């Protein structure tokens, strides 16, 4: 919570970020309003990042390698993702494996029993820049990726989803493969 910065509502960058939150929000895009957005600088987890996405965009066949993707977080998680990253030993239930869940539609991390409000009623939900690369399927018993199998160089997938057919849902395994880049501050009207 010290490398954090509010954006004004009147400006490109809020605008963009707001618009795709309201795009993605569905179900619930006429009870969610916004509070607060600030942009998250981590300069350090930023070029550990680059480094891994230089790796997935020299070798990985799925496109794109990267995707802006949503995560709620109750109130007390938000100073330790500022300052770390997303902490995978923070695991609700680990469905798809024992990562840290990302969802491509805010409709769901915006739901209370993934950012729960604070007694303000105020709901933390993170944009984060995502190294999905090649998706595998997820199962509970996960603590990495699900394995390629043999004849692939790669020992396993670079995430995991619910459905590799239309996925919705993504898990990751490194501290390294998600860069939060933003904190919606919303709230239920
Ligand atoms: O935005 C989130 N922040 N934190 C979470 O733990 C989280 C988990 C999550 O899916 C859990 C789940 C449960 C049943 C079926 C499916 Cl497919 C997925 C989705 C979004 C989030």
């Amino acid at each position: 919570s010290m490398n954090l910065e509010r954006l004004a509502e009147n400006t490109g960058e809020f605008q963009e970020v707001v618009r795709a939150f309201y795009d993605t929000l569905d179900a619930a895009r006429s009870s969610i309003r916004v509070v607060r957005v600030e942009r998250v600088s981590h300069p350090l987890l930023q070029q550990q990042y680059e480094l891994y996405r230089e790796r997935l965009l020299q070798r990985c066949e799925r496109r794109p390698v990267e995707q802006v993707l949503y995560h709620g977080t109750t109130a007390p998680a938000v100073p330790d993702i500022c300052a770390h990253g997303f902490n995978r030993s923070f695991c609700n239930a680990t469905v798809y494996g024992k990562g840290v869940y990302f969802a491509r539609r805010a409709s769901l991390s915006v739901q209370d029993r993934y950012s729960p409000p604070n007694a303000d009623g105020h709901k933390a939900v993170f944009v984060a820049r995502v190294l999905t690369g090649d998706y595998g399927q997820g199962r509970r018993g996960l603590r990495a990726p699900p394995l390629r199998g043999p004849g692939h160089v790669l020992l396993r997938y670079d995430s995991a989803v619910d459905c590799i057919c239309q996925p919705s849902i993504f898990v990751i395994f490194h501290d390294t493969q998600a860069l939060p880049t933003h904190l919606i501050t919303c709230e239920h009207v």
